[PDB]
C-alpha cells in the first residue's frame, strides 16, 4: 500500500527493488542502499528534467505510479496489478503509458509475461538475459543493457588469454543463473576449456548452506580460478561462507557482483584479487549534485526515504543528527546503472514526443486522438526505431547514441576490474572487452603474488589421453617420440639424443658395427708381447753366429704380431672375403715354413719328397691366390648384433670381420696351417719330438679358441687376444725350433 | 472465446490441453485426442455423478467452467483471466470456488502463481514437478500424483539393476524437463553412474533441429542407453529424427512418453524394445460405457466434439458416416490418467462437503455462511485433510484412498513397459517399482536380442585411473599384482601362475637354488666318458700280469668319475664348506697318489726324502682333516642368482655349491693337488719327462678350467664338464703312468 503517486497528463510506472528480500516468513527485509534508493531516485531526477523541457513534451506532463518488488518475483506480480486494474474493467482512471522495468531478470520476465495481455511496453535497465531476446514470446519488451550472450563470452576469453583450462563453476537460481552458466559452458568448449565441478546456490530445495559447495570447490585442488554467475545476494553469502574455513581461490564474477564494496565487507581478505566484469559507463555528473541536496525534511515526496536515512547514519528519528552533514563525497559513490537508468525513462520520453508531434501535429497539447493509447503502435513502430544522443553526457564515442536493435537489446561493452589495496581496498579497471579482450597484465594484483595456473594433468616422454587430462609415461631409450603422443622404436645403432623425436648419433658401434676406438689401446698394450716374441726371436736369430730357412719361419712367427695388430690396410680388414682370404694366409704362412723348415731339408728319409713338398707349397699358394684375388674390397665391418641396444664393437680401428665371412676365414685359415701340422702328424727322430710337442700344444690352443671362436662380446677383444695368444704359442713352437739346434757355435 | 459453461450453485474451473500446440504464427493446432478430449470428458462424467449422488452435496448443484490451455503457458494465463475478473472489482458475478489444475507442469506453475493472489484452492492432475512442493510460495496448490523426486529413483535403480554405467541423458525444456533431470544426475552419483552426453531440446534459442543432437548421441558408441525426459511433443519428433538416420539404441523413457501407440507411429523399428516407466493406475469401468455411447448429436454441449469426430474418422459434416459406428472396444482405449482427474474432482466435492456440514448443520443447501467462501480455511484446514476411498475403483489396495500429505502430494508407486511385437505392436507390463524395484527380466525383448550393455571402458593386467574408465595395463612376469589396481613385483624364484595376486610356484631354481632336473641326464651321458676311464683303468691294472702304489693312483683316478657325479652324499654336496673341502680332498687324492708313486718308491735320489713325504702327506691329511671336520653341513644349494628371472640351475640332484664356499672351494683343491705339480716341477730320468709331460697338460687343463670356474649359467654345466674333463685329463696322466712300465711281462 507504499507507493509514490504523482498525477500528469501521462503516467509512467516504475519497479525497483528498494528493500532487500526477507530472511524467513518476512516478506523484504531491510533498505537496498545502492541499487535501491539511489536508481529510485535516479527516475525521480529524469522527470524533473523532462517536466522542464522545451523541445521534449513541453505541453504535457508526465506523472509516476512507482511501487516496490522486495527484490521477489511474486511480490512484483502482487504490485504489478495496480498498472492493470483499470484497463481490465471498462464497461459499466489511471491508464499506465508504460512501465520501467524491474531490476532482477526473473521479475522482469514475470511482468513481461502479464504485460503482454494488455499491449503495455516495458524497458528494463539492468536485466541481462539471454531468453528475454525471444521475441515471439516477449513482444512488448526492450532493455538499455546488452544480453548475456556477450557477457560469456567477455570471461570465456579472459580464460583462454591465461591458460586457465581447468576451472570450476558456481551459478545462482532463476534465469540470469543458469541461462548465463548454460551460454558460457557452449563457449568454453570452442576454447578446449574443461569444468571441473558444477554446482548451484538458491533458497530451496538445493542443499548447500553455503557450505557444502565450498567443500566441494576443494575437492579438486587442481582448479584454482572459479567462475561465478551469482546474484548480489548469494555473493556476499559464499564470500562469507569461504572466510569461516579461510579457503582461497581468484575469483572470476560476472556483472551480478560487479564492483561493489558492500560484497565484501568484513571479509576482504578471503576476496583480494577478485577480477570482476562490469558494464560499460559514465557517471552522472548532474545526478550527484541533486542526491547531496537531499534530506529527511526537504524530502516529502519519498516514502522510503526516512528508512534509508536511519539505516545509512545509525541515527534515529541508538542516538536520536540534526545538524548532520547531509549526504556527500566523503560516505557517497555514485552507482554503476544510473546511466542507464535515465536512458530507460528518455526512451518513453521520445516515442511519445513523436507521437504526438504525427498525430497531433497542430497542438502541443494532448488531441483527442490520444485519448486511446495504441500499445502496439507506440512499440513496433515508434518505441523500436528511435535515435538520440544521450542527455547529460558529453560526446564520448559511438557509445553516446541511445537506439535498440532488431531484438530491442543494446550493445555488448564491458569492463573487467581487479580488487587491491593499498589497508584499504579499492576497485581498479584494468581491462576492457568490446568484440575483443583488450587488457593490461602488468598493473594487476594477483592473489599470491604469482599469475595462478589451473591444469587437469601436468606436462623424453610419451602423454596419451577429454582434451586436458593426459598421463606422462616414459618409454626406453631405445625408442623415440614419433609424435608428442607416441613413441614406438628408434634405430639400432642410433642412439637418439635430448628430445627423442628423431633417432639421432649414427652409432659407429652396433654390433654389426664396431664402434672401436679403446681396442687401440689395447692393442697397445697386447703390442707390447707380440714386441717380446719379435724381440724374442730377434735375439734367437742373432745366436746362429737351412739358416735362410729358419729365418723364413721367424718372419712367419714375427707376421703373427704384424697380422695381429692388423687382425690391416683399412681399419677393418676382416671385412670382404678377401679379407677373410688374407688374414688366413698369414696364419698358413707361419705354418708353411715351419712345415718347410720340417722335413722340406731333412735329407729325403725311427719306422715314422719332391711331389709331398710341392703339393704342400700349392695349398698356401692358392690359399694366397685366393686372398690375393681378393685384394679389393678388404674393407669392411663385423656384425655381432645382439638384442641390447648398446652393442658398440671396442676394437682396434673399429670392428672389422665381415660378419659371416670373418666365421668361414678363421676356420679356412686353420685349415691352411692345419696341413703342416697333418702332415707332421704321420711321425709316430728328436726334431721330430719337438715338432710333435709343439704341435700337441697347438692342438690345444685351437680347442681355447674354439670357445673364443664361438665367442663375442670385451668376449670377442678377449677372444682377438685368442688369436694373438695363439701366434705367441706359435712363436712358443719357434722357441722349441732354436732349441732343435746345437750349442757352442 | 470457445468454452463450456454450465451454472450452478457452485462453479467450477479446468484447464484441459484439448489443442496441440500451434507449428507455427498459429496459437495451437490440431485435436488432443487421448490427453485432450478423453480428460476434457472425465471430468464432465464426474460431475454428472456427483449432481446424481445423495450422501455427496445433495442440495447444492455443481457448476462448471472449463477453458482450453493449448499446450502453452502464455495462452493459459490468458484464459485464466476469466476466474479471477469477478473477484478482482467488486467496489461500484461467477465466483469460482476451485481450479482443476492444467497438465503440463509450466502450465501449471504459471496460473498457481496467479490463483495464490486470490485464494483460490488448486489441484493439478498429472503434473509431475520437484519445485511444486515447495510450500512457501505454492501455498495453494496440491495434487493426486506422486512428484518427479520418485521417478528418479525408479530410473537410476533400473540403470543399476542392469549394470548400465555409461549413459547419455536427453531432456527437454521447460519445468518437467531440467527439473526432472537435475534429480536424476544426483540419484546417479550415488550409485557410480557415469554421464556420457546431456543434451537439451526445445523450440528457442536451443538450436539442435533435433538432428544435432542425434549426431551427438552417436559420438559416443559406448553408451548404447539413452535416457529421457521429455515431453509428448518431443519424443515424437525424437524418434523420427533416428528414423531418417536410421540409428538405433535402447530407450529408457519417464512418464512423459508413456504407454502411448501414437509417439512411435510410423517409427516402430527404431523404438523396439524401449522401456518406459508410467504411474500406477486401474481403468474406471464405468467411464468406458459413458465414451462409447458418444456422437456428435446428442453431444450438444461438447464445443470441440465436432473438430475431434472428424480428425479420428477422417470424414467431414474427405468423404462427407451417419450410420458410421460410434467409438467402440475396435478404435479406442482408455488412458492411464483417467483415474486422477476423477479423483481430483471428488477432492473438491469432499472438501466443500465437509464445509457445508459444519458451517450449516441445520440446511443441506447454502446458508448465508457460505456467501462469501474463505479460500484458506477451505484449503488449509479442509481440502489439505480429506480422506475417503476411491469411487468406481472397487477395493485394490492400499491405492483405494484418496488422501494428500504434508506437502499436498500423492503416492510414488510406478509401472514399467516394454514395446514389442506378435507385425503389430504393442506394450506390456514388465515391472513394478513400490519403494523398491522388482522387474521380470525373462519376458523382456530386447532391441538387438540380448541384454545391452554400455561401460566407458573395457575389464594378470593392471587397470588404474572418474570411476567408469580405465586403463588395462599389463605388467610382466616378475610382478604381481599386489591388489586389482596395482602390480609392483613378485618373488626372486617363485614363478606366479594364473592371476598374479600373489607369488606362486616356489622356484626350487632361482640362481641362488639349484632347479636341476635335467644334469642327471647330462651325468648320465658325461657318465659314459667317466666310465671309459675307469674301463680303461681297469684294463690298465689286468695288464700288470710298486703294484700297489700304482693301483691307488687308478683308485684316485677312477675316484674322479665318482666325485665327478658326485660334484654326492646329499643332492648339492657343495653346500656347507666341509662339502668344498670333501670335493677338494678327491682332487688332490688323486695327485696325492701320483705324487706319492713319482719319488715315494723311486728309490732315494740328470742333475735334477722321508720329511718331503711326510710333508708332501702331511697336507692331504690336513685337506681331508679339515674335510673330515665338515661331515655335517654337507648339503645345499649353489649361488648364482643373476638378474633373469628365470634362473632354474640345472644340474645333478639340483645345483649345490654353497655360492662363494665353492668358490673358495674349487680353488683350494688346486691347491692341494698343486703341491704334487710344483714338487715335480723341480725336475728341469724318462718317468720324470712323462710326468713332466703329464704336468704340462694339467697346466693347460687348469687355464681352461679357470674360465669354467668363473663362468655359469649350461654355463655352469658346461664348467662342469670342464671339471670332469679335469679328471679325464688327469686320467690321461695315468695312461702315461702306464706308459712308464715295460713290456713283455
Ligand atoms: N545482471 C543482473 C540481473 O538481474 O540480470 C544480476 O543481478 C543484478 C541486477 C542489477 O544490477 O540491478 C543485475
Ligand atoms: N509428467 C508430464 C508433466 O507435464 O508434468 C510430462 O508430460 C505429460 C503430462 C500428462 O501426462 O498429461 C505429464
Ligand atoms: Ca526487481
Ligand atoms: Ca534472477
Ligand atoms: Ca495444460
Ligand atoms: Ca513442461
Amino acid at each position: 500500500r507504499r507507493e509514490i503517486k504523482i498525477e500528469g497528463d501521462l503516467v509512467l510506472g516504475g519497479l525497483f527493488p528498494i528493500n532487500e528480500k526477507g530472511t524467513g516468513t518476512e516478506e523484504c527485509g531491510r533498505i537496498n542502499e545502492d541499487r535501491g534508493i539511489q536508481r529510485l531516485e535516479a527516475m525521480l531526477f529524469a522527470i524533473d528534467e523532462i517536466n522542464k523541457d522545451n523541445y521534449l513534451l513541453p505541453g504535457v506532463k508526465l506523472g509516476v505510479h512507482i511501487l516496490d518488488t522486495c527484490s521477489r518475483d511474486t511480490y512484483a506480480l502482487e504490485q504489478s496489478l495496480e498498472f492493470v486494474r483499470a484497463s481490465l474493467t471498462k464497461v459499466d482512471p489511471l491508464l499506465i503509458a508504460g512501465v520501467i522495468g524491474g531490476s532482477y531478470s526473473s521479475v522482469s520476465i514475470q511482468v513481461a509475461n502479464l504485460l503482454r495481455l494488455f499491449q503495455i511496453p516495458q524497458i528494463s535497465y539492468a536485466s541481462t538475459s539471454a531468453k528475454l531476446s525471444d521475441k515471439s514470446r516477449y513482444d512488448y519488451f526492450a532493455r538499455t543493457v546488452p544480453p548475456d550472450f556477450y557477457q560469456a563470452k567477455a570471461m570465456a576469453e579472459i580464460l583462454r588469454f591465461f591458460n586457465w583450462t581447468y576451472v570450476s563453476t558456481v551459478a545462482s537460481e532463476g534465469d540470469y543463473g543458469e541461462t548465463g552458466i548454460e551460454a558460457f559452458e557452449q563457449e568454453a568448449r570452442l576454447r578446449n576449456i574443461c569444468i571441473a565441478t558444477a554446482e548451484k546456490v538458491g533458497r530451496s530445495n538445493i542443499r548447500k548452506s553455503y557450505d557444502s559447495v565450498i567443500r566441494e570447490l576443494l575437492q579438486k585442488p587442481n582448479a584454482r580460478v572459479v567462475v561465478l554467475f551469482m546474484r548480489s545476494d548469494d555473493s556476499r553469502e559464499l564470500i562469507a561462507a569461504a572466510n569461516r574455513v579461510n579457503a582461497s581461490f581468484t575469483w572470476v564474477a560476472s556483472d551480478g557482483w560487479g564492483a561493489q564494496e558492500s560484497i565484501v565487507k568484513g571479509s576482504e581478505h578471503v576476496a583480494y584479487g577478485a577480477i570482476t566484469l562490469e558494464l560499460a559507463s559514465h557517471p552522472v555528473r548532474q545526478f550527484d549534485r541533486y542526491f547531496q541536496s537531499l534530506n529527511p525534511y526537504n524530502n516529502h515526496r519519498n516514502p522510503w526515504f526516512r528508512d534509508f536515512w536511519e539505516q545509512k547514519f545509525q541515527c534515529s528519528l541508538n542516538h536520536r543528527c540534526d545538524k548532520h552533514l547531509a549526504i556527500d563525497s566523503s560516505n557517497y559513490e555514485q552507482e554503476s546503472k544510473i546511466m542507464f537508468v535515465v536512458n530507460a525513462v528518455y526512451a518513453m520520453a521520445h516515442a511519445l514526443h513523436k507521437m504526438q508531434r504525427t498525430l497531433c501535429p497542430n497542438t502541443t497539447k494532448l488531441c483527442d486522438a490520444m485519448k486511446i493509447l495504441d500499445g502496439k503502435k507506440l512499440y513496433k513502430e515508434y518505441l523500436l526505431k528511435i535515435n538520440f544522443t544521450a542527455p547529460f553526457n558529453p560526446n564520448k564515442g559511438a557509445d553516446s547514441i541511445v537506439k535498440f536493435d532488431t531484438f530491442g537489446d543494446g550493445m555488448g561493452r564491458y569492463n573487467v576490474f581487479n580488487l587491491q589495496q593499498t589497508g584499504k581496498y579499492s576497485y581498479l579497471k584494468v581491462g576492457h572487452w568490446a568484440e575483443t579482450l583488450s587488457l593490461d597484465v602488468d598493473s594487476i594484483h594477483w592473489s599470491r603474488n604469482s599469475v595462478p595456473t589451473s591444469q587437469c594433468s601436468d606436462p623424453n616422454e610419451m602423454k596419451n589421453m577429454d582434451v586436458c587430462c593426459w598421463i606422462c609415461i616414459p618409454c626406453e631409450p631405445y625408442e623415440y617420440l614419433v609424435d608428442e603422443f607416441t613413441c614406438m622404436d628408434c634405430g639400432p645403432g642410433q642412439w637418439p639424443t635430448a628430445d627423442l623425436s628423431g633417432c639421432y648419433n649414427l652409432p659407429e658401434d652396433y654390433i654389426k658395427w664396431e664402434d672401436a676406438w679403446a681396442i687401440g689401446p689395447v692393442t697397445i698394450a697386447c703390442l707390447g708381447f707380440l714386441c717380446t716374441c719379435i724381440v724374442i726371436t730377434v735375439f734367437i736369430k742373432h745366436n746362429n753366429t737351412a739358416s735362410g730357412r729358419e729365418l723364413c719361419y721367424i718372419l712367419l712367427f714375427g707376421v703373427s704380431l704384424s697380422y695381429c695388430m692388423t687382425f690391416i690396410a683399412k681399419p677393418s680388414p676382416v671385412i670382404c672375403a678377401l679379407r677373410r682370404l688374407g688374414l688366413g694366409t698369414s696364419f698358413a704362412i707361419c705354418y708353411s715354413a715351419l712345415l718347410t723348415k720340417t722335413n722340406c731339408i731333412a735329407r729325403i728319409f725311427k719306422n715314422g719328397s719332391s711331389q709331398v713338398f710341392i703339393c704342400l707349397g700349392l695349398i698356401l699358394v692358392q690359399i694366397v691366390m685366393v686372398s690375393v684375388w681378393l685384394i679389393l674390397e678388404t674393407p669392411g665391418t663385423r656384425r655381432y648384433t645382439l638384442p641390447e641396444k648398446r652393442e658398440t664393437v671396442i676394437l682396434k680401428c673399429n670392428v672389422k670381420d665381415s660378419s659371416m665371412l670373418i666365421s668361414l676365414t678363421y676356420d679356412v685359415v686353420l685349415v691352411i696351417l692345419c696341413t703342416v701340422y697333418a702332415f707332421k702328424t704321420r711321425k709316430c727322430f728328436n726334431e721330430a719330438k719337438f715338432i710333435g710337442f709343439t704341435m700337441y700344444t697347438t692342438c690345444i690352443i685351437w680347442l681355447a679358441f674354439l670357445p673364443i671362436f664361438y665367442v663375442t662380446s670385451t668376449t670377442m677383444c678377449i677372444s682377438v687376444s685368442l688369436s694373438g695368444f695363439v701366434v705367441l704359442g706359435c712363436l712358443f713352437a719357434p722357441k722349441v725350433h732354436i732349441v732343435l739346434f746345437q750349442p757352442q757355435k
